[PDB]
């Protein structure tokens, strides 16, 4: 077992191997910069806060560990190590992150098109592969988007409100992976306009304001809601027809504008899906069927269990245990 070094950083306890060196502060459980000795690489090392505090942390915990541990994608969040300073399960209440170490996000920067381009086309590679493996982020904006200096980037937390799909700002149980696509469309249009596309002030205003760029609910879509509340709620709003992309976007690269339309369907079931995005002409420079990789399968079945703590925690010291660092 490595030798351990203690010390405190913004109230906050560390506790690491010394092969992690100059520990510093970039943000929130807590993320620090640091220097690896081993490997010579700057990585980013989080602490999560309070990984056992009750059943949902402790599944929490083991969730985040087994997503990190399966994710093994150039434009994924992957785990160069894992570790705790327990030496035993006993003991075990503390749990460490590590991964390349990633300058900034997205909600930092902020482009010209070329540079939307190249970001958006990482953005659809990585979630290829996340939804390969038939995960879904679920809460994709601007800051769980890590970039380099490099303009290289990483989708992170597969797990505020101006990038949720609608349906979802409505409560169907029954999302699918296209939420996802929905997010990035806004996304998108934010890099290329500089403004939040839907700024909704809450789940009344954000669904308004959706609305008003994609219209109503036509038909076909309103057939599709069980929801008898949802329904007197929308098809008593005030009618309002989809608008013309070319002009709301107008100067706009009109490839980017197609791609837009495509990704902001109300429909979920219209939805472009991120493998057919990628094949977009918009990506027509960085588009390569041979190098957008699927993932291996991921086994979820432990999300419907209902466990003690104990078990939880044991469950994820077992996989802090198995970790085998990659090559
Ligand atoms: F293992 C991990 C997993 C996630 C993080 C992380 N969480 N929020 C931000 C980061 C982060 C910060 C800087 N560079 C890469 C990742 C850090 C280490
Ligand atoms: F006003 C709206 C906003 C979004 C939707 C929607 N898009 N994809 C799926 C749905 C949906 C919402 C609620 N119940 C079933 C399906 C339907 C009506």
């Amino acid at each position: 077992r490595p030798t351990f070094y203690r010390q405190e950083l913004n109230k906050t306890i560390w506790e690491v191997p010394e092969r992690y060196q100059n520990l510093s502060p970039v943000g929130s459980g807590s993320v620090c910069a640091a220097f690896d000795t081993k490997t010579g690489l700057r990585v980013a090392v989080k602490k999560l806060s309070r990984p056992f505090q009750s059943i949902i942390h402790a599944k929490r915990t083991y969730r985040e560990l087994r997503l990190l541990k399966h994710m093994k994608h150039e434009n994924v969040i992957g785990l160069l190590d894992v570790f705790t300073p327990a030496r035993s399960l006993e003991e075990f209440n503390d749990v460490y992150l590590v991964t390349h170490l990633m300058g900034a996000d997205l909600n930092n920067i902020v482009l010209t098109d070329d540079h939307v381009q190249f970001l958006i086309y990482q953005i659809l590679r990585g979630l290829k592969y996340i939804h390969s493996a038939d995960i879904i982020h679920r809460d994709l904006k601007p800051s769980n988007l890590a970039v380099n200096e490099d303009c290289e980037l990483k989708i992170l937390d597969f797990g505020t409100r101006w990038y949720r799909a609608p349906e979802i700002m409505l409560n169907w149980m029954h999302y699918n992976q296209t939420v996802d696509i929905w997010s990035v469309g806004c996304i998108m249009a934010e890099l290329l306009t500089g403004r939040t596309l839907f700024p909704g002030t809450d789940h009344i205003d954000q669904l308004k304001l959706i609305l008003r760029l994609v219209g109503t609910p036509g038909a076909e879509l309103l057939k599709k809601i069980s929801s008898e509340s949802a329904r007197n709620y929308i098809q008593s709003l005030t009618q309002m027809p989809k608008m013309n992309f070319a002009n709301v976007f107008i100067g706009a690269n009109p490839l980017a504008v197609d791609l837009l339309e495509k990704m902001l369907v109300l429909d979920s079931d219209k939805r472009i899906t991120a493998a057919q995005a990628l094949a977009h002409a918009y990506f027509a420079q960085y588009h390569d069927p041979d190098d957008e990789p699927v993932a291996d399968p991921y086994d979820q079945s432990f999300e419907s269990r209902d466990l003690l703590i104990d078990e939880w925690k044991s469950l994820t010291y077992d996989e802090v245990i198995s970790f085998v660092p990659p090559p």
